[PDB]
């Protein structure tokens, strides 16, 4: 799946993540290693295929795929985001 | 391209006891392990290997994002920095 990160927020107030506000605050690569602690911020947005997740929730699911190679189960996601998303 | 990576709850980085190859496979962690219970990524005894190198969860996070999303890893000096900061 395609992946990546903004700094839109809206995950918390349960706002749909729209094409448009996640673009507009994408973090690019130099930016993300100049500053690595953005891996902390609470308006980070991860974009993993489809879907917006925060951190905490994507952590596993990207985790998974870079160790194993594939991702992980549908009913494990779903389990994650249930634990893990705001 | 991107580096290999593993994981194991064989833990001893807090205490900077030698992770041995021994030790880090004995206790290796498996997809369906990880599968059953992704909470695993907290648990403070895990070691993630990335390429050579051994690190723990919170130094090995923003070298596993900035992969994923940017298909490349951290410039090596970042890396390096974020050990200073994260490293026990
Ligand atoms: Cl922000
Ligand atoms: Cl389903
Ligand atoms: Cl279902
Ligand atoms: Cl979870
Ligand atoms: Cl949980
Ligand atoms: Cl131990
Ligand atoms: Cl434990
Ligand atoms: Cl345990
Ligand atoms: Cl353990
Ligand atoms: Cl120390
Ligand atoms: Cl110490
Ligand atoms: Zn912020
Ligand atoms: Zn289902
Ligand atoms: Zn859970
Ligand atoms: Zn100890
Ligand atoms: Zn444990
Ligand atoms: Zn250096
Ligand atoms: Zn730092
Ligand atoms: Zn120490």
């Amino acid at each position: 799946p395609s992946i990546a990160i903004s700094l839109c927020g809206g995950l918390s107030d349960h706002r749909e993540i729209t094409k448009d506000a996640f673009l507009e605050q994408a973090v690019s690569y130099q930016q993300f290693a100049d500053n690595p602690a953005i891996i902390d911020d609470p308006n980070l947005v991860v974009k993993v295929g489809n879907k917006y997740y925060n951190w905490t929730t994507a952590a596993p699911l990207l985790l998974a795929m870079q160790a194993f190679q594939k991702p992980l189960p549908k009913a494990t996601v779903e389990s994650i985001m249930r634990d893990k998303m705001p």
